């Protein structure tokens, strides 16, 4: 049941409104141990773990239950925002059953943004049918400028994760990101929302990225509106 799902979504979006909101902004919770990360990761396994699922997590690694589902956990999307005061952060998860992906959410607590990825049935925001419109994130740390040259404006919103969702929204055009920094524990819910939604994800190279059950892994993300845009930035 993705009903099941949804409940366990709601309750730990109500969970990290209550608990982990009151940190926006605090320069404590970017003491080392990330504090403010770790307290997000407690939050969302002390609810998830109870189920006996598998988790894939930055903090935990992989913890196997030999389950037919395995949860994708990223419990603070946009870290370094949320302790600064910048308000672009988000917590998601990314649900499969063995490997398909059956239900990803991105929340944005800022906005109260409730994003969806239902594979057979498409992309949702806050319930209702979102999809990519007819201007991209940009992240580099030396390749593309030819891109910059290119292109009428670009974001660096430092939430991936959060970028990817605005895309699926029509925010925005394509989420371009040409480091291999990102690991898919930030990027798979915002990839099946987004390809929920008509995006094209493919990756460095110019095949469909995939995505792997390890937080190891580090991509590159070029996700985008249309072919032309798509074949451009290739």
């Amino acid at each position: 049941k993705l009903k099941f799902w949804r409940e366990v979504a709601i309750d730990i979006i109500s969970d990290f409104e209550t608990t982990i909101m009151p940190f926006f902004g605090n320069p404590d919770g970017g003491k080392l141990v990330k504090l403010v990360d770790k307290l997000a990761e407690d939050l969302i396994l002390s609810r998830i773990t109870e189920l006996g699922v598998n988790v894939v997590s930055e903090e935990v690694g992989v913890i196997d239950n030999e389950s037919e589902y395995t949860v994708i956990v990223d419990p603070l999307d946009g870290s370094y925002n949320f302790i600064a005061g910048i308000p672009f952060f988000a917590l998601s998860l990314a649900v499969f059953k063995k490997d398909k992906p059956i239900y990803a959410i991105i929340y944005e607590p800022m906005t109260e943004r409730f994003f969806e990825g239902i594979p057979g049935e498409g992309a949702f925001l806050n319930g209702k049918r979102i999809k990519v419109r007819k201007s991209i994130s940009f992240y580099s740390r030396g390749k593309g400028h030819e891109i910059v040259k290119h292109v009428k404006r670009t974001r660096t919103l430092g939430a991936i994760a959060l970028e990817l969702a605005y895309l699926a929204m029509g925010a925005l055009d394509g989420v371009v990101d040409v480091r291999k920094y990102v690991r898919p524990t930030d990027i798979a819910a915002g990839t099946i929302i987004a390809k929920e939604a008509g995006a094209l994800i493919k990756d460095s190279a110019g095949k469909d990225i995939d995505i792997s059950f390890n937080a190891t892994d580090r991509l590159d993300v070029i996700a985008v509106n249309s072919e032309e845009l798509l074949k451009t930035i290739l």
